[PDB]
């Protein structure tokens, strides 16, 4: 039970990575559009007042919502800020759930995640008594992954069947120490890993150092997508600077990356680039 | 081989150890997620201990129960009188041997100081006998999903998983290699034995001045015993003969010692993968 | 997807290459453990040649056809002339494409000198056609268990396996990397696919004044193209245009090159393996 | 077909690895002694003249063979010895088979085996014609595994069911580089793998470097024989020279080892010592 | 080449550097082992800035003066306006020049942003001038024994150091490497030049959540212009256009920057030796 | 001015080292001994109380001194203890000086040096005013180098010849990260380096771990000392552990080395150990 | 005595290397032109027939020279031609010589000079008779680097004050193996040391492997020169082949480097490339 129709993956995938990043509706196009980067500045994306999650009791505190990309089943990435007095019950949700404070700090239970702290929920796994700490407003990157809507539910222990192997109840990714990157194109960057798939896909923070030029485009045979946390990265005649996202749907074509200054980014992708021909630099004439 | 219970954390149950949900000498109960230190020389020793089925005859050694669970598993520190022997047979768990202090000898092999072995249930183990004419300390572990029983064999159970039989490891003639986790960097292990899942028990060697600087979320069992040195974990000072137990999701506070020291460590789930421990370090 | 043949030297033909049991230009039927090096410059030039399936108003392309199989496997060297245009669709079996000379677009990418791309079968693609108002020369390459033809069709095939699909790669901007063979340590490799199994294609560049030594026992199917410089195999010099088909066990003689070169290489079996590339060299 | 009955391994192997070591009889010993390291000269093993390859020609040459160790089940090691003008006709053989010659030179098909040269025939595979070379005799460690005793039939193809991917039809280990050895005793010494089974077993020569002295004795929990053919290595109070042999079965406790000249050895174990708690140093009181 | 001063820290001068008892922008002093960090944009721009030497007819640049010796040697960030034109010739002293906005060309070499130039005294520089239209910005640091002057020449000065002449390095085209000091393990840095004595010029990429966790006591002198990101040492916070100077045995507080930074930072001493940087945390 | 007379290096050095380790008399031998390792408790050397630096005004609080090793030329070693109030002004000293925290804390100049702190303070160089820090004792190595015996003189400035560059303020050891150890005897140990000759001799913190074994005598040739902080170390059949001090001159035979709880020393030696033939292992029948 | 008046090179160097490729006159140009790259096609530079080593005796047989560069001063890098019956007598030469063979066999004394085999004579050093092999001629790049102008001079012996230790009598580059590159901008690509200077500058060959593209312009504050011996490399709008010869004085402005096929090329450059800043990558807008 609980566990049920985890969906495949657009650029052919298995479906065990349970992500849904596959043929999502940007904030700002009318449909799913195939092998299209999008990119926009999620401050000028409409802020719906009120948001709650379904299933939470209506006295508490309402955050708001803006919704950055999302699939009917249910799976979708947002910007959510909770108001100062934010508290919630402890209990469930049914679907896997990814947090990744932005500004200010929560709590989840009895651990503390303030700036850029991450956390992987897998469905059915219980949280204590949460809220929102310091007297100020907290922004958090909200990811509801699972087949089915996210819904919150009222329980006492967690569900018989929640894989809580997968469990990451709090990860200051600031005390996490910098990596070599994956890709052969970001040599001149560094990764930090916050969460690995079972099919090699996850979830990191990429540092791109100054005077970076990756020099082609590239063809991109996976589902990608990311926020920028600070700096920027011009990606053809779009400069990415600090709160803009992406979205970029399995075999998209993005332009040359060129950043002076370098960057901090937030970045999410379903598929395992250590394999031969997964990430294709391109160059036409 | 039959029973076998899946892991607080979310694991399989093929490591077959069972550190989930036990309870403590110095606690009533199970405390989920609290990690706990004590001082195995304050546990009390009963006197006249004697493995379930061996012959009445038998000399009886003591024993200090650490922690256990009501399924059968558990750790613990017993001492085996100078003139302890005992016959041949296999066990109906599996059971971890490290010693202490003395020497004992299990069929032809000797394990003096610091010797490991590990008897997969249905392994069958020749005469054993206390070494030396002076007392054996060893931590005896029992895993099975069962109580652990005697019962006396020529040969081995047909089912044994006699790959797994570790007869005698002197971990003294081991050498140091590589920590696995990150914030143990300046620090070295001596594996003793790897699960089929990546669990383990191996002999972990912290170096003087030693800071991890922050807090560790655990999301898995772990036990251990202070052989030698010291460490502050918080306020508390764990030193030789001092014990830990810390269930799956503990909060483990900032380690500090500026002499080092070496620990009997065992862990049930693979450290290697990411997001397994997690440095945590709260403002205010 | 149905009836992928086992391969020659044991694989369980996951790899769905088929360069087992081979017949080649220059041989009436299959030889067996017989190394087999030809210029495609003399193979004849079939014109007029067509893929089934296609629109007859479609242009031409000329064909010279290197190795086969009677089940519809095939290596060949392939021209499309100026204006050639084709429709979108997919094609009933693995398609494997690399750029030799000039330049061709598939639906959006462009495929310029050396670019190399991956079809599977059933995948969809868009419109194609030659760039630069010049011909384009093409190893064209089919795999699958039965003969590629091309069928007209809106969206990829339910059960196709896009996971595999590599629409344009181009290897100029791919950077050097190390050999795998023991043998060939002086000499670099572009991966530019890899099996499930293993077996893959890459470009090889030879560094000058190489010589491997031995004669080479391959228990594996390989077959090559020459895009520049040369290698001496025995007493036969591979230059620019010349091809080769090793079936599985051939014997390969001792390759010796002052120049060096660079090579379109495709085998079918994962090299890393012990006992995999052998060393022979016979005394009298 | 072909392929049935492969036997479980002594220390608690899943029998992938055919190789069947387990429960050996000695040339010295009556019967199978478990845990039991045993040493012996070669030379001394007597020679049985007139030995043939069951299902052979009648006409055939004989060979000599000095039967070292084997088990009723049909698997054994010996050493034979192959008459100037011995010539066999092509076809199969009922069970695996390993070849590696100690003195002269022989030719399996098309391909020569001289000095230290190595062949695996799984069972079915067909080879060509085969004769002895140089008009010398010729000395091979033969090596039958299968499940069956081993038997020559007539075939013109491969059997359908021959394990064809670990076909080695000739290694010149001469010509094959040193590399690092595998366990943590013998750091100095080299190893040269001829052949890995699929649970990480083998076979390889092991270069012992002069002033060798591993300090302590090894609890081996798997089964191992090999065949010294250079040097020497002193293993407590034996003294292991050219032309002899060892079988050491599961959780055999091997001397201490030690030698001022180093040495050559052939070695074939059944069991991946990359593992934890594999080779166990052992030194009581 | 006569009169290169000793350093400050115990060094023999051969670095010609001469940042060694320098007086800042913000103090009426020279403060020693007192690390001072400042705004350059409030630091005042005196207009009609013009070499010693120079025509008078050469349109005149700004200056903001940051530290400097009585000797002649300074660190100062000028402007150079859009017609900006001088003469060739050679310079009395060692010129050090970093492209902070624009694009200025000696010679025939074009040094835009972050592109620098070290020019060794005696050696001559062709006719220069601003490129593109729009003012330069640049950090001008004149370090030789005596106070820098143009002289016109038609060849270099026969006992010139021209092997020390760095014409032109487009720093942007220069690839990142390891950092050299213990400390700055989680940042790169990029070489532009370095001393007979192991001293030299960088530039630093921090990345970002860095924390060095301890202060510092440094045996040498330092200083360094902020050109982007920022990095708080203690209470101050060090932003683009904020630049410091460090003299020997200043102890600089800890550094942290949640964002990292891109630095220009020059050394006179090899901080790859023994007790070169020392972390230092006292308690109370 | 100044720096005169270096004396050259017992085993053959430049005396560039200016460290004078060589032919010094320990406090347990009536003369110098040479080629004789000598190990004691400093715990029961005498205590002479009332030590003062010569040249130091007499007002200032005295301390106690136990003289470890020395030469008659001046050079010394001795662990030392000053008083809570202590407190001396500025100045410089005529020779070397090497200071390590045993016990307590002490503050040079700005410069605070807790537990295991170094410095170096070169022949000349000012020290600002100096004090015992939290009202309790302070126990240190203190090591007098210069070819003259050490004493203070007061000066606002530096002497004008002072080798500046050596001087190493404060170093806070348990700062410094573990590293590779130099010689081929203890590999399984760590090594913190505090400071280097410019001939490659130097000071350093030595961890063995557990079960340690050197398994054979080392020829040491060349001077060294040592202090031991924690644990412990068996040198043939004493049994070195906390406040025990050993000196070794010059062509020593160092007995087997064995340790199963491993420990922390200070150690210097005149010496580069990484040359060969530097640390001999004997090991006599 | 011999050993006299070695000039100072271009860049700044102290003139230890004994190369004097300073300030050299090409082929195609009337005097030296400082910074300035040239490249040129060796077969087109005229070949002047009869040519003979001062000194040499008369009845000796000629060979032929193409000069390429040269010094007033006396160095010089040529392209000659030996007859196939060409047989010289032993002697000394007073001038440094490099040989490097581009085509045919030669032989030196005892030892041969096959393709592509080289040798560096120091000055003073005695050299044996000397002849081509094989009965066809060969060709040779012929470097003559002393201060003063090279001449032939009969010898039984090496002159006493010969730098015999730089003696290279015959090192066969195609047995040698490839190794790293040391600059920055040819990581693609493999280098063979043939010489090596006190102050670090040499000669080599430079394997460039296909699809090169080095990016940008280099300024190469040194002199280099080289000479194609397989394949191409196109750098800027000029195309070197087989045969092409170049020289860069110090300071030139080297062209982007572009080949799809790679190419060997003989290379000697006088100054150390491993320092920073030797190498500078430039790319105006």
């Amino acid at each position: 039970f609980l566990h049920i129709a985890s969906v495949k993956e657009d650029w052919g995938g298995d479906g065990r990575g349970r992500m849904n990043l596959s043929g999502r509706r940007t904030a700002i196009a009318k449909e799913y559009l195939p092998r299209q980067y999008q990119f926009f500045d999620t401050n000028t994306v409409m802020e719906k007042q009120g948001w709650r999650v379904r299933g939470m009791p209506d006295n508490i505190a309402p955050g708001s919502r803006r919704l950055l990309t999302w699939h009917d089943s249910g799976a979708s990435t947002s910007r959510v800020v909770l108001p100062p007095k934010f508290e919630a019950p402890s209990g469930i949700f049914t679907a896997d759930l990814e947090i990744f404070v932005i500004k200010g700090a929560i709590q989840l239970g009895e651990w503390q995640l303030n700036k850029h702290s991450y956390s992987f929920i897998p469905a059915g796994v219980r949280i204590g008594s949460w809220k929102v700490l310091g007297g100020e407003e907290a922004e958090i990157l909200w990811m509801e992954n699972g087949s089915v809507p996210l819904e919150y539910k009222y329980a006492q222990e967690d569900h018989p069947d929640a894989r809580l192997s997968d469990f990451i109840p709090a990860l200051d990714s600031k005390l996490l120490p910098w990596g070599k990157a994956d890709t052969v194109q970001f040599v001149q960057a560094n990764k930090k890993w916050l969460r690995k798939d079972i099919n090699g896909g996850g979830v990191w923070l990429l540092a791109i150092l100054p005077h970076f030029d990756n020099k082609y485009q590239m063809i991109q045979p996976y589902n990608e997508e990311g926020y920028c946390l600070t700096g920027y990265c011009d990606v053809g005649d779009y400069r990415i600077v600090k709160d803009h996202y992406w979205y970029c749907p399995s075999f998209s074509t993005l332009p040359r990356h060129i950043t002076d200054d370098g960057g901090l980014f937030f970045v999410r992708v379903d598929r395992d680039l250590s394999k031969v021909a997964t990430v294709l630099s391109y160059a036409p004439q």
